C-alpha cells in the first residue's frame, strides 16, 4: 500500500500534455481562403480532441476515487492506461482525415478497446485486495485532480508561444551578416512583433489563471456540472495563443486590424465566461460547495464576484467598442490590455472605493 | 493570507516546462561531419540551460520557503517572477551563439538582473507584513517542490516523441494517392520506425519514473545533494528520446547500428545512475532522511535496492555485450527492452527467489 497523491499527480501531468497536443498544429499555421478553411479544421480537430481526451481523463478521476491507495503493480498497470491514452489525438486525427477508409475507425475503436481493457484490469486487481480499496467501499468530482489538470493546462498554454521563440527565432549568425548588415540589434528588432504576443499571451492567461487560483481555493466541492464547465473553460484558452499571435501580426487594411480585434476579444470572454458560470453555479447549491467567507452577503462575496467578471466585463467593452466607434478600438484593447493587470494588482481598493460610492 | 500549496505547484510547472526547453531542438535534428559538430553544440545548450533554470528553481524554491502563506499581491508577484524566468534560455542561447558582440551578455546580465529585483519585491513585501512569513522566521530542500519538478521534467520527456508523432507524421492525403498508391496501410508501415522509437522513449522514461517514484515515497527529508545529484539524473534523461530515436534509425552499415546501441546504452547509465547515487547517498544518513522501512537491515531495503539498480546494472550488460560479443549486441539490446518490464512487473517475487539461493 502506498499513497496515491504523487501517482495522479503525475497522471494529470500527462494528461494536460495529451489534451492540448493538437494546438500545436494550430499555432504553428502560416498566415487566404484556403488557409482559413484549413485553419478551421485544425481548431475544429483540436477542440474536438480535447474533450475526447478529457472524458478519458474523468474515467481516471472516477476510477481512481474508488481505489484508495496504490502498490507497485497499479502502478505499472497506471503507466499502461496512460500509454494507451496518448494514442487518442494522433488516431483521432487519422480517422476525420480518412473518413471513406474503414481502417481508420478501427485503430480509433481499438485505441478506446484498449483503454477500456486496461482500467478493466486495474478494477479487478483492486477488488481481489480489499486493502487496496476506499474504506466506503471496503457525482462529485475530486477537487485536488480538477486543480491539477487545469494548472498543467494554462502552463503548457501560458507558455506556448515562448517554446516557438527559443527554437524557431533565434537568429542565425549568416542571415546577421547578410539581410541586417551585421547588426544583432537589427535582427532582434524584426522579431519584435512575436516577443509582443508571448507578453500579452502570458499576461492574459497568467491572470485569468490568477482568478481560477483564488476561485478553487474557496470551493469545498466540485460537482459534474462545474468539471464541464471548467473543461469548456480550458477548450477556449487553448486558443488564446492563436488570438494574439494573429493581433500582433501585420494588417494590410485597417478593417483587417478591426477583424482580428474582435476575434482576439471573443476568445477571451469565452475563456472566462465559464468561470463566471462555475462561481453562479455553484452559488446554486452554496451550502454545501464553498467556504463561509463567500455566501451572499458574506465579506468576500462582493470581492469574488468582480475578480472573475472582470475579463467578462473588459472584453465586452472591447467588443462594444469595436462595434460603435470602429476606429480607436484598437487604442482601447491595448489599453485594456494594459489596464486589466493594474486592475487586478488594486482590486481590493478598487472594489471598496465602488462600495463607497454607491 | 492564502494557502500557497497550488500556487507553488503552478510555478513548478512552469518550470519543468522551461528547464526542457531546449531539448526541442536536439530531437529534431535530421540525419555527416557537420551534423556531428552541430548536434554536439545543440545538446552542450541543452545541458547548460537545464542547470541555468533549475539555479533559478532551486533559489525560487528557497525564497518561498520564508515566505509561507500567501494573498492576494503575492500571487500576482509570484507571476512576474516566472515571466522573468521564460527567458533564460532564449537570452542564454543569443549569448552563446554570438560570443564577440556584446550585446548577448547584456541581455543575460538583464534578464538574471530582473529576477533579482522581483524576488526582492516579494522578500520586501512579506517583511512588511510580518503575519505572511513561515512560524519559524516570523539546507534541507522541500519535498514537494523536489517531487512536483521531477514529475513534470518527466512528463515533458516521456511524451516528447509522441507530440511530434501527432503533429509531424500524419500521412498526407495525396501523398497516400501518390506514393503509396493509395493503400493507408502502407503509408503507416512507413512511418513505423518512429512508432517503435515512441513505445521504447515512454517505457524507458515511465519506468525510470516508476523507480523515482518509489524512492521519493520513503524519504523524509531531502537534502542539496540529493536535489543536485537529482538535477543531474533528469538532465541526462532528457536524452532518452534522442537516444530511441537514434537505435530505429535506419543503419548503412552494422558498425553504425554498434555505434547507437552504445550511446543509448550510455544514455540509460547516466540518467539511472544517479538515481542510485541518491539511494546511496540518503543511506548515508539513513536516520535524518528516510523511512525506517527502508533502513539497513529492514524489511524494505534489500527490494529498494533492486528496484533502482536494475537499470544501472541492466544497462551495463548491454553495454559489456556490444564490446565483447558485436554480434548478438543487437538482438540483446532488443530483448533487454522487453525484459526490464517484466522485471519490474514480478521484483517481488524476483528477489524472493534469489534471497532464498542466497
Ligand atoms: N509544447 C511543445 C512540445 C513539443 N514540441 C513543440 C514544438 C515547438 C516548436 C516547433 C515544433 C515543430 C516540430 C516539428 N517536427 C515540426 C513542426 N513544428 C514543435 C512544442
Amino acid at each position: 500500500i502506498q499513497c496515491s497523491q504523487r501517482m495522479l499527480s503525475f497522471s494529470d501531468a500527462l494528461l494536460s500534455i495529451i489534451a492540448t497536443v493538437m494546438i500545436l498544429p494550430v499555432t504553428h499555421t502560416e498566415i487566404d481562403r484556403s488557409v482559413q478553411r484549413l485553419l478551421a479544421t485544425r481548431i475544429a480537430v483540436y477542440l474536438m480532441t480535447f474533450l475526447i481526451v478529457t472524458v478519458a481523463w474523468a474515467a481516471h478521476t472516477r476510477l481512481f476515487q474508488v481505489v484508495g491507495k496504490t502498490d507497485d503493480t497499479l502502478a505499472l498497470l497506471n503507466l499502461a492506461c496512460m500509454m494507451t491514452i496518448t494514442f487518442l489525438p494522433y488516431t483521432f486525427s487519422l480517422m476525420v482525415t480518412f473518413p471513406d477508409v474503414p481502417l481508420g475507425i478501427f485503430l480509433f475503436c481499438v485505441c478506446v478497446i484498449a483503454i477500456g481493457v486496461v482500467q478493466a484490469l486495474i478494477v479487478g486487481y483492486a477488488f481481489h485486495f480489499p486493502h487496496l480499496l476506499s474504506p466506503q467501499i471496503q457525482e462529485p468530482l475530486s477537487k485536488e485532480r480538477v486543480e491539477a489538470f487545469s494548472d498543467g493546462v494554462y502552463a503548457i498554454v501560458a507558455t506556448l508561444l515562448i517554446l516557438d521563440i527559443c527554437e524557431d527565432n533565434v537568429p542565425d549568425p549568416k542571415d546577421v551578416k547578410e539581410r541586417f548588415s551585421g547588426s544583432l540589434v537589427a535582427a532582434l528588432s524584426a522579431t519584435g512583433p512575436r516577443f509582443l504576443a508571448y507578453f500579452g499571451s502570458f499576461a492574459t492567461v497568467g491572470l485569468l489563471w490568477f482568478a481560477h487560483h483564488s476561485l478553487f481555493l474557496h470551493v469545498r466541492k466540485a460537482t459534474r456540472a462545474m468539471g464541464l464547465l471548467n473543461t469548456l473553460s480550458l477548450a477556449f484558452v487553448g486558443g488564446l495563443p492563436l488570438a494574439y499571435q494573429q493581433t500582433s501580426a501585420f494588417a494590410r487594411q485597417p478593417r483587417d486590424e478591426l477583424e482580428r480585434v474582435r476575434v482576439s476579444c471573443t476568445i477571451i470572454f469565452l475563456a472566462s465566461i465559464f468561470q463566471l458560470a462555475m462561481w453562479t453555479t455553484a452559488l446554486l447549491h452554496q451550502a454545501e460547495t464553498l467556504q463561509p467567507s463567500v455566501w451572499f452577503g458574506g465579506r468576500e462575496h462582493v470581492l469574488m464576484f468582480a475578480k472573475l467578471a472582470l475579463y467578462p466585463c473588459a472584453s465586452l467593452l472591447a467588443f462594444a467598442s469595436t462595434c460603435l466607434l470602429s476606429r480607436f478600438s484598437v487604442g482601447i484593447f491595448h489599453l485594456m490590455q494594459i489596464a486589466v493587470p493594474c486592475a487586478f494588482l488594486l482590486l481590493r481598493l478598487l472594489v471598496g472605493l465602488a462600495l463607497a460610492t454607491l
